[PDB]
């Protein structure tokens, strides 16, 4: 089963539509990949406007407050940061594939894409000749390899009747011209045999000449998904890398400074003097 | 309402319980906070451990098959950042504010933390010696407050007990001696009124004085788990800011390194080598 054994192209027409089939596939993946993010964010949310309801219904006050407040505002702007990825992923590199796709391969009207059945059709096209002279040259091959273990019968036909009791001037003849119509004729046939595989020689050349047409033709268009796939890969990576966005940094260095923000003191001068001592008092 | 009223020190005290429950909701919030982030690490993972099972079964090869390989890898190293911010969150934070609380808020087996009723019994303690004044002057009060309307209930019965049919002088006689021997209450009354008064003046300064040295213990003691918040708080933000960590950058790099390393021309040869024209054949 080699690439020239009549009709292992196959493999090589297979990967048109491996390729359609691996464009939804990395559809599918950064479109997964798109809903986690999603969901981090989604949840970081809930998160946030769950805490801060609590924190700002507790017995908590002052700049500790204020303090412990900023997570909620951390954990809403990661979010942000996320549902970017998840636009990136979705509108531009998912919408780009799906376009591409659709861009490079067309319906048949019977039901397939046109570009599998154009290469399905170059590569009949190109081996057709080689092939039918090989179907011949095939069955040349059993002419004489039935003539070659026919043979062995007329000289085994003689050898099992050559002692027997019943035999007759008849009989005994019935056997010596037939090693004749298979000894001058498996030799009619080693010719048979011989010729058409130097008519296959012949055309070898032109047949391989041809399918290396349809396939060189074949390596172009998958050469276009190869690098199409290398160019979005490498958007979906830059999309992905939160890792060297300012904005991200930002978040906690704002967050820093308002944990710094707390000054214990000050928050018990404040309940000091409106829930303390501090407070007024007309005496009697 | 206001914290000089006597047992009006209750709200001070109720703080000291509120500390230990503001202990308890920031231990759950770093908690809740941690399952999120080990939750997004949980996706991730799945999401490797899928495609990489899908693209290996997959009609993608070559270096473009490993371009998207390096995406799993990129999934699953954000992964332990994450599953980095929970362990921090929880074997650090969280376990740190667990320590903090119960090993500061004496609970006392019965039910109610010692330090509640040192602050508690140290303010009914600062509260007696004026609770116990305040409770004379007060009985004072609504004592010549009816000795004043006494009097004038009596003369009331004199000046107007002269249209009574035949006045009996025997009566009158002594009829503004009622409105005589009031007077002579409204004198020693209004006596022991303003004479509590002073003995209530006469220990507002020292009053004040051991309910201020009960109310900066309080303050004190407040002040521990404020300044411990902000410790702790620092703490956390470091752990949940992923740009902390230099190996953050390197999954970026590594992803697009593996990216860049998609070579089309190079994968196209090992197809035509693999399954086209550059495949060995051995001619009939
Ligand atoms: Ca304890
Ligand atoms: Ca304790």
């Amino acid at each position: 089963d080699s690439f020239w054994e009549v009709g292992n192209y196959k493999r090589t027409v297979k990967r048109i539509d491996d390729g359609h089939r691996l464009c939804s596939d990395l559809m599918n993946c950064l479109h997964e990949r798109a809903r986690i993010e999603k969901a981090y964010a989604q949840q970081l949310t809930e998160w946030a406007r769950r805490w801060r309801q609590l924190v700002e219904k507790g017995p908590q006050y002052g700049t500790v407050e204020k303090a412990w407040m900023a997570f909620m505002s951390e954990a809403e702007r990661v979010s942000e940061l996320h549902l970017e990825v998840k636009a990136s992923l979705m509108n531009d590199d998912f919408e780009k594939i799906k376009n591409w796709q659709k861009e490079a391969f067309h319906k048949q009207m019977m039901g397939g894409f046109k570009e599998t059945k154009e290469a399905e059709d170059g590569f009949r096209k190109a081996q057709k000749p080689w092939a039918k002279k090989l179907k011949e040259v095939e069955a040349a091959k059993k002419a004489h390899h039935a003539a070659c273990k026919e043979e062995k019968l007329a000289i085994s036909r003689e050898a099992n009747s050559k002692a027997d009791p019943s035999l007759n001037p008849e009989q005994l003849k019935k056997l010596q011209d037939k090693i004749e119509k298979c000894k001058q004729d498996v030799l009619k046939t080693k010719e048979k045999y011989e010729k058409s595989l130097k008519e296959l020689d012949q055309g070898t050349p032109q047949y391989m000449e041809n399918m290396e047409q349809v396939f060189e033709q074949c390596q172009q268009f998958e050469e276009k998904r190869l690098r199409f796939f290398r160019e979005v890969l490498l958007e979906v990576q830059k999309h992905l890398d939160l890792s060297n966005v300012a904005g991200y940094k930002a978040i906690y260095h704002d967050l820093e400074q308002s944990i710094r923000a707390a000054d214990a003191v000050e928050d018990l001068r404040w309940f000091r003097a409106n829930h303390g001592p501090g407070m007024a008092m007309n005496w009697p």
